[PDB]
């Protein structure tokens, strides 16, 4: 069954049969739909199936269905599964499964880069420590001093469960956020839990409006140990507005390197809980969602005070008035400083032709619309106005529960 | 199956049980989800008439009264007989305000049991639809003091005689294809433009020029109208702040009427259903002014704003559209014509989720649609998840007539 999808600003259709090797389920029923709902230790038995469904997908990308490579590849998974409850992957496995989760994330407008993304296998790590310098690693290789490279790196897989290797912190680089007795709060709002924790871990903070959190490791299942990345791998850029002088006086700064470290990487059945990956910053990301969601640093009202704003009625649009100047700052800022960033507009517009691309190599391409569209000036995008259809493939990146909810204490 | 909604900005979690009585089908499967696609006989009529006819006594505290049983009785006896049946007048504006409650995709439900209901049903011609337009046409504007109006005309019989209304709104704009290779006016009306021109509408062919009424009555050829003048309220487009903006030329109208659904009632179908209310400021400056395939005119606007148009980077579009949307507001409320913005209305509909999930246990939603088109996650409702599904009574699309009519 063939399903279509317009763009209702150009009018061309297009068809999706990818769909059809969609496994996992949506959360949407044909009496309800959840799509705006943000969330809607495995045995032998139902491994391999899992296992042999990726390895074809794997061999076919080589061109090799069929092939003595791959059927032997099969029986060799397949005994090892049996003898040992798991399996181990092949380096080019591996890569090929990490382009692919990137590649199925329905949620990420950036996919069209999916297939330079460089791997970094840290299958070998053992300890905290280990895993520290594997992320530094990470860090300075994603950064390249400010022109920024797509990176991903892979810690060992679940086994027990019992045994998991985490990073604890939600992204590698990020602001501490301090609760203060009279209620409010210092830095990013969104952190303050996890700040705590590191306190509490044993986290000397300086209490500033934009500390770099430390890390917190944890390897095979252990207690998670801190460690603090050096400053100097920490590439960061002063904001300042192109026309308002005043603007550089927020003292407001961000981090360069964007890096989620707290997804599940799911390949081939394999479950990699520690699996931190970094691409470039979409400017709205900051410039919207960081700055200005009243959940977190929420700097429109002191912005809008200085622009002089006719802050007595929200008709007059101070708050989108705002909005737009501190997303200008912060590209404005980016490029100035030759950081990598990326404009919403260019890159909803990229993302519009990797989709049509994907249509036509693949067969489909799984987005999510709520997510696809940016947080300001949606319909003047051309994802507005293009119809998406979202569903599950394998590999994927998946939530997990926090760790400080499940993790079992040592001492 | 009791579902849980939560605002990730306020952490309020609200649950859902309304969803249980969805009817309904939405599109989506468990291995696909469509939410954003644009349109994903007695014995099927009487089951449909006891459904609504029993939400209808259960909302008057009468539910398995007698005048309930005897309704019940009434009507299956006239479905038996007539194949179809009439509503009560009761059940008529119940309904009516209850498709409103039920639709999804408007943000504006909050208003929704204050609709007046104008019955329309002993209609018969088109000179006679006009005359009923007019009249919700005149009693809608109040003089720019809006107040929202639905205007019912028979229901549908045996599928020939559909009434119809061919224009989409009641009130809108031509758009007229040069010989430039451009449009001049409004390109989402293009081809009804025409279609008018070949029923024989004699176009002045400007950029703002009403559209005329082309009215279908008993599945007889539609016939065109032309509201009086004095009856469309417009609002010349000022900025308070740049003097060149009123060279623009702009204006809009002050009155949204949405004339091209279907209004779906205890089974009986009203194809001709007219309805209106007041514009969210970003209706128009952001989708009717800005959009591609609209009046498109981003590019003139920040050209007269002298803004680096050479790189998206500059968000020159993004300051514009502001300016612009700043403008419309600011033109509306200069003219005492009701218009709200789209923080108002979207706080205004957070508020109306939490009535409807308290006294009701629920309101179906469609995020997709009410999150407007700028600013989206500084309004409350981009944080705000919400279920969807499709509750009767209900509006529903219908084809356009053109497509369809026996001619
Ligand atoms: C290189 C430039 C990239 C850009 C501009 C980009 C852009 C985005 C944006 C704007 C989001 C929205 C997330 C939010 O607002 O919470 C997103 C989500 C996502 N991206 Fe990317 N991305 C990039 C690289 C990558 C890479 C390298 C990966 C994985 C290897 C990836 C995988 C994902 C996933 C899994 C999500 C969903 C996250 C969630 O659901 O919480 N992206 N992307
Ligand atoms: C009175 C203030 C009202 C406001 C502020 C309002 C607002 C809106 C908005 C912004 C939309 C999305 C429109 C689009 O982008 O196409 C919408 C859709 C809709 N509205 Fe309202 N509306 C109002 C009154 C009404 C009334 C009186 C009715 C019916 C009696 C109604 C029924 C609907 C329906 C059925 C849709 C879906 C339109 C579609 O699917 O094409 N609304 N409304
Ligand atoms: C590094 C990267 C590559 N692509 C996107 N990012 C990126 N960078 C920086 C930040 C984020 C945010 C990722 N999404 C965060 C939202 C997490 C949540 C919170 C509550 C409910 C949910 F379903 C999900 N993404
Ligand atoms: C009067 C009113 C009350 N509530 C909303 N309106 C209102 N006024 C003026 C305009 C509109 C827009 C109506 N919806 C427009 C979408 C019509 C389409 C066109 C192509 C494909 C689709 F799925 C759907 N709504
Ligand atoms: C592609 C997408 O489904 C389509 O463009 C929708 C998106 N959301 C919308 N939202 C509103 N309020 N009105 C619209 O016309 C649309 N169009
Ligand atoms: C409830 C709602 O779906 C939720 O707030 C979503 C909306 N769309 C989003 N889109 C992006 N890119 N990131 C987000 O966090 C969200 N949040
Ligand atoms: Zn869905």
């Amino acid at each position: 069954r063939f399903l279509k999808v317009k763009n209702w600003e150009t009018d061309v259709v297009l068809t999706d049969t990818l769909h059809l090797k969609s496994t996992l389920e949506t959360g949407c029923t044909e009496h309800i739909c959840m799509g705006s709902i943000m969330l809607p230790v495995r045995t032998k038995d139902q491994l391999f199936p899992l296992a042999k469904e990726f390895l074809d997908q794997y061999y076919s990308s080589i061109k090799r269905f069929g092939s003595k490579a791959h059927m032997d590849r099969l029986e060799e998974v397949n005994k090892e599964i049996e003898s040992t409850s798991t399996y181990q992957l092949k380096d080019t496995e591996l890569i090929y499964g990490a382009k692919h989760a990137w590649r199925n994330a329905s949620r990420c407008v950036g996919r069209i880069q999916w297939s330079k993304l460089q791997v970094f296998d840290a299958r070998d790590c053992t300890t905290a420590h280990g895993m520290f310098n594997y992320i530094c690693n990470h860090v300075k290789y994603a950064t390249n001093k400010g022109n920024l490279r797509s990176a991903i790196t892979i810690f060992p897989q679940r086994t027990d469960g019992k045994h998991d290797f985490r990073v604890w912190n939600s992204q590698l680089i990020r602001y501490a956020g301090y609760k203060q007795p009279d209620g409010s709060t210092l830095g990013d709002p969104a952190n303050v839990q996890f700040t705590e924790i590191c306190i509490q871990q044993g986290w000397k903070a300086p209490r500033g409006r934009f500390d770099v959190l430390p890390l917190l490791l944890q390897a095979n299942g252990n207690d998670p140990e801190l460690f603090q990345i050096p400053p100097e791998l920490v590439l960061e850029v002063p904001i300042r507005h192109p026309k308002f002088d005043w603007f550089k006086d927020l003292g407001l700064k961000w981090y360069g390197l964007p890096a989620v470290s707290n997804m599940l990487l799911e390949i081939g059945g394999l479950e990699f809980s520690a699996c931190p990956f970094s691409g470039w910053y979409m400017g709205t990301e900051i410039g919207v969602r960081d700055y200005c969601d009243n959940s977190r640093y929420n700097i429109l009202e002191e912005v809008a005070k200085k622009m002089d704003l006719d802050m007595r009625k929200t008709s007059s649009l101070w708050k989108d008035q705002a909005l737009v100047e501190i997303n200008i700052a912060v590209l404005y800022s980016f490029q100035s400083d030759k950081v990598t960033i990326v404009d919403h507009h260019s890159a909803t517009e990229s993302f519009i032709k990797h989709m049509e691309n994907e249509y036509r190599c693949r067969g489909g391409c799984p987005a999510d619309w709520v997510w696809i569209v940016p947080p300001m000036s949606g319909s003047i995008t051309p994802v507005f106005h293009q119809e998406m259809l979202n569903y599950r493939l394998t590999p994927s990146f998946e939530y997990q529960p926090d760790p400080w909810n499940t993790h079992v204490w040592k001492g």
